[PDB]
């Protein structure tokens, strides 16, 4: 029966702003969530969303006949750059639809074979990097993990090579785009945006997306001219017609899913990643179960599409990761209609509702009151996973379309990486997540040592 939503304390006319005065605002958000509940309104001026915490209410959130996708304020200005991309457009645009249903089989599970081969090229790429280090020195873990996420999804997405390895500057499109999503963040603490001084960044901004658009339409136009097909997305978003209209994308619209793939996927992907050495290093017994399962499949110089399959513990490891740090930590929904949300919670059509991911993940009606602890194991039977109790890829239609591609991806990476070297926390890092579209363990360093394995030829 109806209850008023809890709420933190307001502070007059700042309403709920000083409870967040941080940069780590998930993190802040996460604390709140574990004072008042599965529900809480927060309040800024001029804006009210709703955290949702619990399972009980998100599997509610997930009815998509009653929420759809909300563009949040971060959403809207990453779409001053990734367009009407799959990532920023809303469900009813008819590009959505048209993009959604053209690309859905070129990311399925049976899609990743065909591009497994350009996932093993950087993969070999990294691990040649960390086997060619001399004895003093040591690896800056987001960092290579962003060149490897940015330099696979360039190869397969349009068989662009970045080249990341080869550079301490990054590809001028990826500090275009690094710095274009720098901006994007950083608006939305922009207390007075039109101050003249932030005329250098409108300008920086601007110069950024021709950078990102001159290079992408470029690359598209040479594909149409040369006529060739590759391997890549690219050429499946060329031949390809949305069986609802039997239309193609156009160029344009293809453009915006190239630099959103980019932009939506390497920085969660690295993410993962990331994390997923830190909780690794952090406990060695799991690190050691880890190695023996990536010694006893991958038998092979460079490993195969189907062994990668067969590395179920590593996968486990990779979804542990993201139940306690999911990488895209937050989505945002609106009500599509006037609903009652739980059975006590009134809601107008329009009123926005953010799922907080990582505090879904420690619902411990659902995983058990030892949430914070790292066990792959939770992960042992995943169809006994009750549904919608783990989110890290979004929900329903506007789910992750790029969640199999990360997780080969990942799981191929890690593979290698269990395989080929032993490793040692060196600094004893304590962790620190910045949160930017996503989270990642900041300034995670390790030290490698190569167990001498022999690779691809
Ligand atoms: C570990 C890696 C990843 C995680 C945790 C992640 C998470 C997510 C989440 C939570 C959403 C929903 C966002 C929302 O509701 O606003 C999403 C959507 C999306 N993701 Fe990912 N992502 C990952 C990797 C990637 C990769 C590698 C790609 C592409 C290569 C990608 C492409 C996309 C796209 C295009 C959408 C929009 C789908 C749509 O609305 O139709 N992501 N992702």
């Amino acid at each position: 029966t109806i209850k008023e939503m809890p709420q933190p304390k307001t502070f007059g006319e700042l309403k709920n702003l000083p409870l967040l005065n941080t940069d780590k605002p998930v993190q802040a958000l996460m604390k709140i969530a574990d004072e008042l509940g599965e529900i809480f309104k927060f309040e800024a001026p001029g804006r009210v969303t709703r955290y949702l915490s619990s399972q009980r209410l998100i599997k509610e959130a997930c009815d998509e006949s009653r929420f759809d996708k909300n563009l949040s304020q971060a959403l809207k200005f990453v779409r001053d750059f990734a367009g009407d991309g799959l990532f920023t457009s809303w469900t009813h645009e008819k590009n959505w639809k048209k993009a959604h249903n053209i690309l859905l089989p070129s990311f399925s599970q049976q899609a990743m074979k065909g591009y497994h081969a350009m996932m093993v090229d950087i993969a070999v790429q990294l691990v040649q990097k960390w086997e060619r280090l001399n004895a003093d020195e040591h690896i800056e873990v987001p960092e290579d993990m962003t060149r490897l996420t940015l330099d696979t999804i360039g190869l397969c997405g349009f068989n662009y090579r970045f080249n990341s390895f080869y550079r301490d500057q990054p590809h001028p499109f990826i500090t275009s785009m690094v710095r274009a999503l720098d901006e994007a963040m950083n608006k939305l603490q922009r207390a007075n945006p039109d101050d003249p001084a932030y005329d250098e960044n409108k300008r920086q901004f601007q110069e950024d997306i021709k950078v990102m658009n001159d290079l992408v339409d470029k690359i598209i136009a040479d594909r149409k001219a040369s006529g060739e097909q590759s391997d890549d997305l690219l050429t499946h978003m060329l031949n390809g017609k949305d069986p609802e209209t039997g239309e193609p994308l156009d160029d344009e619209n293809i453009r915006y899913q190239i630099i959103t793939f980019l932009a939506a996927g390497h920085e969660a992907t690295s993410g993962l990643l990331s994390f997923a050495l830190y909780f690794l290093v952090k406990n060695p017994h799991v690190l050691q179960k880890a190695a023996e399962e990536a010694a006893r499949v991958l038998v092979d110089p460079v490993p195969s599409y189907k062994q990668v399959k067969q590395l179920k513990y590593v996968g486990m490891v990779l979804n542990e990761a993201l139940r306690l740090w999911p990488t895209g930590p937050a989505f945002s929904l609106y009500a599509k209609e006037d609903t009652v949300l739980g059975g006590e919670y009134p809601l107008e059509k329009g009123d926005e509702l953010m799922v907080l991911i990582p505090q879904l993940h420690r619902d411990k009606t659902i995983w058990g009151d030892d949430v914070e602890e790292f066990r792959p194991e939770r992960f042992e039977n995943p169809s006994a996973i009750p549904q919608h109790a783990f989110k890290p890829f979004g929900n329903g239609q506007r789910a992750c379309i790029g969640q199999q591609f990360a997780l080969h991806e990942a799981t191929l990476v890690l593979g290698m990486m269990l395989k080929h070297f032993d490793f040692e926390d060196h600094t004893n890092y304590e962790l620190d997540i910045k949160e930017t579209l996503v989270l990642k363990p900041e300034g995670f360093v390790v030290k490698a040592k190569s167990k001498k394995i022999p690779l691809g030829g």
